[PDB]
């Protein structure tokens, strides 16, 4: 239409563990640092400045306290960035950070803006899941509510049972998530996409020691063995998922700089990717988190593509069974799926992850000189986001 | 790909705090207006709620009943199809208006052919500030050093900037009630309002079992210049009072958008399109003077001047905000908030942006005029602006 949106830059913090390396930052400082970082990554040779950005849209799930009151705006102001830039924070639960990209591209397509930033934040050390309601969570839905929507841990089990996924099957998968994340770090695959973040050091009681680190490494990786995974106790009684086959609670932020193509060309910025097809669809409430099956089918239809066409898949690892369910339906080549590991090993700062995945997918297309990626996430409320991006 | 147009729009009546709508769960109030806007298009055409691809709803205080993506929860709660995706957005005061911008963007991009933009705020049930704990200092970094006042101090700073007196705002506040009463007396709001079934409560805020169909805005009341003159200012030394500031309210609104050619193929008539949209940052020192910038931005983008615009809806958070904007842009004030505004009709924050688009469109249609401008100030020092054009 009146714009042609392309990604020119994308960057993410390292992902910290709960009460870990980034836990001493205010949620607004963490997001602000990455917003600033993605602008800075355009370089002096771009002539682009933060005040050339027209709008920022960031995903965030638990919009309480530090994360309330439009954190995307608060962060941007806290990082010292120019006040005339508009900002909006979005919640479609887990997919927020991905839908933030979809929305920015849409405003560029519409000719409403020429330059945008899509981002996501979750400082789960600071603002934990469920802070955005009081203790009796029955109160948050109307008395008339009668949809079998399970909690996410029961959802993963129901999905495993529906697909015949076993304890062994998920352990094998969790192991390979850690292995591939450790490969990626060993080989320096994440070195382009990461913006190291200054954070204060907190001790085991969460108290400042005085020192600050520039944090540049994902915290969630660790020595993992099948035997080790075999010993872990399941989160639910009779469940198959354990800590080692579920995403980690994490702190992180990620941001993607978008422009209309002719504005990228003016700044001499290579257009790196565009969206082929995007969606956000509802899933079956009973299974809750099997939605990647539907968002994948919806983007493949819109793109006129099949799963064979896609070079790289990033499908969030909220639980092993979610990915394995998806794969038994859509039948990918698993060597193409989460090639640098996923949330089991890397962490899942919920509102960040959808921008983080777009960042990770793009850079791996670039590293391997390939063309197409598919990004897909399950999300609370029984939803799912899907993107296919193509390198330009 | 797409050419976004408004095909239907509707709003609930606006209840006062602990008033006519206060017994609805926030998810039921939004869900009712989602359903209503579908039914308005479904009756005349082949369209069904499952033809909607995505819903985007604004909401400001995303806590408790309003947490966990209320747009989605409301859609399921109303019994609408589960395959429709939904997202809730917060740019504070402008959330409802930005939800419309974003739905239009997704259509332009060809991501969706049909969507709903909406907004909700159930302020009786989830009050401002519920999305943070008691110590508000905690919600900003210790490094924060921007002079961003609270909204009440902001209204005064703006009054001072513009030479706006206690008298001037009271004159405005009066006209806002008079205009809203004229609109109600003439039935101007009859087309836009979906009446909403709401539980009746007893003295102690407990349901009786009675339900009533609510169709009237609750905030209207008999107002005089003498009466406004005896009201106490909210701040010491301030000019604004309860009679010159928006009323805390409950309400929802929803707007159905389609790609124009798809709308026609469905047998629906496109009613308006967006000429220019923006969401801009404002001066933090004044906080709420942003409608001056958002108005300038959409005009520049549209290649228009203020005198091109037939009807303006600018949100009356505080009288000074509107008077300040009018002193900068010099509209004909007979075209501004012609059916009243939030002083009289109330300001369910996350709803209002969709509610003003609804009100504006319907007043373009009622007068057979072409262009409207909708502009809001917003917490965090932001402002949303839209110019729409009747088709
Ligand atoms: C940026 C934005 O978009 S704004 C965002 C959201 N807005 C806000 O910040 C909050 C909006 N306003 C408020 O917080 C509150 O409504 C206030 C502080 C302005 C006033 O609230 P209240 O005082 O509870 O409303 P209320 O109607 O009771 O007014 C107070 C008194 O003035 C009187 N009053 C108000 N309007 C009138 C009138 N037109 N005629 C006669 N009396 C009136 C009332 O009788 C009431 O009596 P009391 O004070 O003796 O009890
Ligand atoms: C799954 C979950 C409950 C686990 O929480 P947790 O118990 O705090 O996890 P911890 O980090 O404390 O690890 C628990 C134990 O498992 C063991 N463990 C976990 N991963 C391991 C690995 N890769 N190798 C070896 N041992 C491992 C550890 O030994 C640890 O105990 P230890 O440190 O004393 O040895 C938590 O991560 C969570 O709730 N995740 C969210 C679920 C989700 O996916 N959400 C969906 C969003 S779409």
């Amino acid at each position: 239409s009146m714009g042609y949106p392309v990604i020119v830059e994308a960057t993410r913090s390292p992902i910290g563990k709960r009460n870990g390396w980034l836990s001493g930052l205010h949620a607004t400082e963490l997001l602000g640092a990455v917003q600033k970082a993605v602008v800075d990554k355009a370089g002096i040779q771009s002539g682009l400045h933060a005040g050339d950005v027209e709008q920022v849209i960031g995903g965030c799930v638990t919009q309480f306290g530090e994360q309330s009151n439009n954190i995307s705006r608060v962060a941007w102001l806290t990082a010292g960035l120019p006040e005339h830039v508009g900002a909006t924070t979005v919640d479609c639960q887990c997919g927020s950070g991905q839908q933030a990209n979809h929305l920015i591209a849409g405003l560029i397509a519409a000719g409403a803006i020429d330059v945008g930033i899509a981002c996501g934040i979750e400082a789960m050390s600071r603002v934990g899941l469920g802070a955005n309601a009081g203790p009796d969570r029955s109160l948050i839905r109307a008395q008339s509510w009668d949809i079998d929507l399970p909690n996410q841990f029961e959802a993963a089990e129901r999905i495993a049972k529906r697909r015949g996924i076993t304890r062994e099957d998920v352990d094998v998968f969790g192991l390979e998530s850690q292995r591939r994340a450790q490969r990626a770090w060993a080989e320096g695959r994440f070195d382009r996409e990461i913006s190291p973040i200054q954070a204060p050091v907190l001790d085991e009681q969460n108290q400042p020691t005085g020192e600050r680190r520039l944090v540049f490494r994902d915290q969630g990786l660790r020595e993992t063995t099948m035997a080790g995974l075999g010993e872990l106790k399941p989160v639910l009684e009779g469940g198959i998922h354990t800590a080692g086959t579920s995403s980690q609670i994490s702190d992180g932020a990620a941001a993607v700089l978008w422009m209309d193509e002719a504005v990228a060309r003016a700044h001499g910025l290579t257009p790196r990717a565009r969206i082929v097809a995007q969606a956000l669809v509802g899933a079956e409430p009973y299974y809750h988190l099997d939605g990647p099956v539907q968002s994948t089918a919806k983007v493949l239809e819109k793109a006129g593509m099949k799963i064979g066409d896609i070079d790289i898949v990033e499908i969030n690892e909220a639980f092993a069974s979610v990915v394995l369910s998806w794969a038994r339906v859509h039948e990918p080549d698993m060597d193409r799926v989460n090639v640098n590991g996923g949330a089991i090993a890397l962490g899942h700062p919920v509102g960040c992850t959808g921008s983080r995945l777009i960042t990770t997918a793009l850079h791996e297309l670039e590293r391997t000189d390939q063309s197409l990626a598919l990004i897909t996430m399950c999300a609370g409320g029984a939803l799912s986001t899907g993107t296919i991006i193509e390198r330009i």
